[PDB]
């Protein structure tokens, strides 16, 4: 669903594509749109997080579906914020999905298709090579990036229910955020119905995905999505 | 625009009056139904509150303008937490109204009519006999209560600009919150057309004061206000 294009050593071309995947590519479409939509909401994402100082390594665009980022010494990990229960956290506590978390919840995981990307600690962190300092910045980057998009879709009548970010080192040792922000890596609930806005859509066959992501889009612009 | 009554060693009443008051007295007026409106819109986000685990002072109602609430060792603080640049912090900050802080900031003030409550540090708060640990709690509840009072009022296009909390020490020795929370004691602007909806309209005539609190009244409510 992205292609990453090597500039070089400091820059790259991320290529947002309309090709979907879930369960291990096992289920596959192409999404119309998709490429263009997931790219303009990760600008607008990334753009508003760094209105409020979150380093980010977005650098510029570079057409409808293609980001230009700076090059990163990537972690291995998949950061996961979690507000309201859904998906795999039904799996560990005995709360019912839709059910509102008193405290956003962090869980990491171990970027590794091999393994299906397990869920890891702060022991498991270090073994892997990310010092405990790394981590504690990560998820306090993590939260703040949690509660600017929280809020922000809320005025929009969208709940952030959950979603993954992913995080690098920049040349001067900064954590920097980094991969997408998108309706394939959140998900998002209308606040009123319920109803996901996101790839669960695809996912589970609950519904229209281009038609999800577009209702997001024009939710956050105003405007009808062009293309 | 507040009396409290005494019942007893753990308890007391405090009585909202239809009275107004700004720059020290010299500036008065009566709002019919501004008690009733105050007292009510307290009692909505001390139960918010309390929800969220908050340990706040109130205990019931016994009337409209009427509130019972436990007796405490009251700090001599005034706690004010700030999201968006207004007022006094003009005076600190080269910013211009309506800035949009990256982090709210949270500011103390020794609760004082004689010296017009003047800004105090930790240093001057330890004089004044109030530990370190105390106002770290202290900025931790006022912090906490900021974030859902702030969530609570934008999905009702409500700007939680800036409000003032006050604390006191129950017999455990908690920390509780006290005083009210109301349109006199916070900056509440229109998501839409940043009008005021809060005393700031009597402080400077800006408009109907009982207009704009039974705005956030009914916002909040879905009601228009009974009395
Ligand atoms: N696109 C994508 N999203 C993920 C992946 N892993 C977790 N997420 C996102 O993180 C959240 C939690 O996923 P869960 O663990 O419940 O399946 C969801 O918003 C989900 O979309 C992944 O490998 N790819
Ligand atoms: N009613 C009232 N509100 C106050 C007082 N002190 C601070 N506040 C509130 O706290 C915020 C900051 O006030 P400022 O420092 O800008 O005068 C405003 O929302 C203001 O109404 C006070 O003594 N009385």
């Amino acid at each position: 669903a992205k292609k990453m294009i090597p500039i070089d050593d400091d820059k790259l071309i991320m290529e947002f594509k309309d090709d979907a995947t879930a369960f291990d590519g096992t289920k596959k479409a192409r999404f119309k749109g998709k490429g263009w939509l997931n790219a303009q909401l990760s600008v607008i994402f990334f753009k508003l997080l760094e209105e409020h100082g979150i380093k980010t390594h977005f650098i510029g665009v570079a057409g409808g579906n293609r980001l230009i980022v700076e090059k990163l010494d990537m972690y291995p990990l998949e950061v996961v914020v979690r507000n309201v229960v859904a998906g795999s956290l039904k799996k560990r506590l005995p709360l019912p999905e839709g059910y509102e978390l008193p405290e956003p919840i962090v869980e990491l995981y171990y970027k590794n298709d091999e393994l299906h990307d397990p869920m890891i600690n702060y022991y498991h962190a270090k073994v892997l090579g990310i010092s405990l300092d790394e981590i504690k910045k990560i998820e306090e980057i993590a939260l703040k990036v949690n509660e600017i998009l929280k809020d922000y879709l809320a005025k929009k009548g969208i709940i952030l229910v959950d979603f993954k970010l992913e995080f690098g080192k920049d040349k001067n040792g900064d954590i920097v955020l980094a991969d997408e922000i998108s309706p394939d890596t959140c998900r998002f609930w209308d606040a009123k119905t319920k109803r996901s806005l996101d790839k669960d859509v695809f996912r589970f066959d609950k519904g229209d995905l281009i038609e999800a992501y577009k209702e997001i889009y024009e939710r956050i612009t105003g405007e009808k999505p062009e293309f």
